[PDB]
Order: C-alpha cells, then structure tokens, then sequence
C-alpha cells in the first residue's frame, strides 16, 4: 500500500507531518487519486491548499484546492467518480475518508477522523488511515470550532509519496 504524507502549517508556523497508509488493497481507484493529488503529478493537486472545515470531536476536513470552501476540488478521473466499495469502516480517530456531496460525489475534497464517526459508514469511503503524526492531527482540531471555521490558516504546505 503507498504511504503518503502531509506536511502541515497554522499562520506559516509549521505542525508536522502526517503519514497516511493508503488501503489500494481494498478501495485501489478512490486511493490512487488521493496518491495523484499528493504528488502533484498531473499538475494540481493538495500542495498549497488549506484545511477548511474543523469540528472538535469529529473531524478535519480539506482537499478543496479550488474553492477553499468545502464547495469544489477536482478528481484524477475527469469528473466526480462512484463510491468504490463501502467495505471499510469510520472506527475511530486517525480514519481516512472522503468527503462527499450525496452518493457517488467524489472529487478531492476528504477528511481525518478524530472519533469514531460510525454515523458516515456506508455513506463516505474510507480508504485509509494515519500511521504517523496523529498528534499533529490533534493540533489542527484544536484550531477548529463549532462552526467548523478555523482560528489559525491550516495549510499543506507539502505533500508527497513517501513509498
């Protein structure tokens, strides 16, 4: 499975990197795209974006690098691609998940758990989880709000593949 990572910033002040084991054994589509756009290889993808959503106790949420509002984002496969297969489930903090408008809406835009959010299962697919650096991801929720609005810009300042 490729590892990948995020290196993350609040207000230029760099957090730390997070390693994400991607599962291209069990959901192979939905986690090359997310490969694709760590890398930059097509020409756009994660680098520069933010973390735009933020809810404490639930999760942080990024990937749209053209709105940076939780409105947009682009897929490698030309338009918004099908849910792959539902097979893995949001069980606790450190889950990898894409986000969504309705079924069959993914582009870029995905989001890290920071609780069990089993209420997402079989409506958001899971396709990996963090192997390093949850206590970054700890920091990022700990800029968020109810609202879901950040109190410090969050952004990728690099990502890539690691193997």
């Amino acid at each position: 499975n490729p590892l990948v990572y995020l290196d993350v910033d609040a207000n230029g002040k760099p957090l730390g990197r997070v390693v994400l084991e991607l599962k291209a054994d069990v959901v192979p589509k939905t986690a090359e795209n997310f490969r694709a756009l760590c890398t930059g290889e097509k020409g756009f993808g994660y680098k520069g974006s933010t973390f735009h959503r933020v809810i404490p106790s639930f999760m942080c949420q990024a990937g749209d690098f053209t709105n940076h509002n939780g409105t947009g984002g682009k897929s490698i496969y030309g338009s918004r691609f099908p849910d792959e297969n539902f097979t893995l489930k949001h069980v606790g903090p450190g889950v990898l998940s894409m986000a969504n408008a309705g079924p069959n809406t993914n582009g870029s835009q995905f989001f890290i758990c920071t609780i069990k959010t089993d209420w997402l299962d079989g409506k958001h697919v899971v396709f990996g989880h963090v192997i390093e650096g949850m206590d970054v991801v700890k920091k990022i929720e700990s800029f968020g709000s109810k609202s879901g609005r950040t109190s410090k810009k969050i952004v990728i300042t690099d990502c890539g593949q690691l193997s």
